[PDB]
């Protein structure tokens, strides 16, 4: 099983400037609770964007996907495919728009947030890969966060 998870502004937008254009933190706290335990592989600009407190992300094994042969990431395993990074039975993907752009045809199950800010697609953002009619979704009610943005969850999943 391969899973997807992120969380993206209405309009598609999930990075911008190498960051995460918002706070949620809640939105955070669900992506811990998906994630704990399992194999987690994001692409290198991904890695670089985590906070050096958690870089590597606790209790689950790293995967680095990077072009560069000599890359090394702490408390990371640094890999140069897809497929060498997807070995686990189950796997979650974290990002960014290269990665799950690159994994999406291997992936089951998506967990998406959608985060109720108005932000515009702009040239060189990180964008959400789009989801078609292969998947099946379940929404979830809509929240506010104490940051001030509505949020809500959805989880999707194709056979
Ligand atoms: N809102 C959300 O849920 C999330 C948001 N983000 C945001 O996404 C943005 C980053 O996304 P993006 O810029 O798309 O970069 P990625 O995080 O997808 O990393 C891209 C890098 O991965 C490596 N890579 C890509 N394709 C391959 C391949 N086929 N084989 C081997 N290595 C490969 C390269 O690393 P190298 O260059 O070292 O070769 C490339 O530069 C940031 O702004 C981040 O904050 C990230 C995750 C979740
Ligand atoms: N839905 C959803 N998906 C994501 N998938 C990938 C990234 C990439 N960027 C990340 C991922 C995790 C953290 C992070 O600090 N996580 C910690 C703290 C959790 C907590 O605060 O409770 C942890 O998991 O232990 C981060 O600072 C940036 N983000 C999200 C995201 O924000 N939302």
């Amino acid at each position: 099983m391969v899973g997807l998870i992120w969380a993206q502004a209405t309009s598609g937008v999930i990075g911008r400037g190498g960051d995460i254009p918002w706070r949620l933190p809640e939105d955070q706290a669900h992506f811990r609770e998906i994630t704990m335990g399992h194999t987690i592989v994001m692409g290198r600009r991904t890695w670089d964007s985590l906070p050096a407190k958690v870089r590597p992300l606790p209790g689950r094994r790293n995967v680095v996907l990077s072009r560069q042969a000599d890359f090394m990431a702490s408390g990371a395993e640094v890999v140069g495919s897809l497929e060498e990074a997807l070995t686990s039975p189950e796997t979650w993907v974290i990002g960014g728009g290269q990665v799950y752009a690159l994994a999406l045809p291997y992936a089951t199950r998506c967990e998406v947030t959608e985060v109720d800010i108005g932000l515009p697609r702009e040239a060189g953002d990180a964008l959400a890969p789009v989801l078609d009619e292969t998947w099946r979704g379940e929404t979830g009610e809509w929240r506010f966060s104490r940051s001030g943005l509505r949020y809500r969850l959805y989880s999707y999943h194709r056979s």
